[PDB]
């Protein structure tokens, strides 16, 4: 408030940022890796559930 | 270091923070949900690769 602006709380904006990082890397490397397409039930279940949990948070 | 409040180291350890916590819950997940004990094929591939992928960053 006033002249303060609360970096502490931006600095925390940072982990849900991170922890999508590691589920974009999580379909990218399911999806070109491990060569699971769209469809595949483990993919979709695996990165919904992390979206979950992060919307959750 | 110094006299104040760095929010810039701050928000770099949250968001590696972050990313730990998506491995952290990918790990979990395969193992309670999907049912893929700690020697699994798969798990241990996309496990291992996001945790070198985390510290090569």
């Amino acid at each position: 408030s006033g002249g303060y602006f609360d970096a502490h709380a931006l600095a925390m904006d940072y982990r849900s940022l991170g922890f999508r990082e590691c589920l974009a890397e999580v379909a990218r490397y399911l999806s070109i890796i491990e060569g699971l397409d769209a469809s595949d039930p483990l993919r979709v279940r695996l990165v919904s559930h992390l979206n979950n949990y992060a919307s959750q948070r």
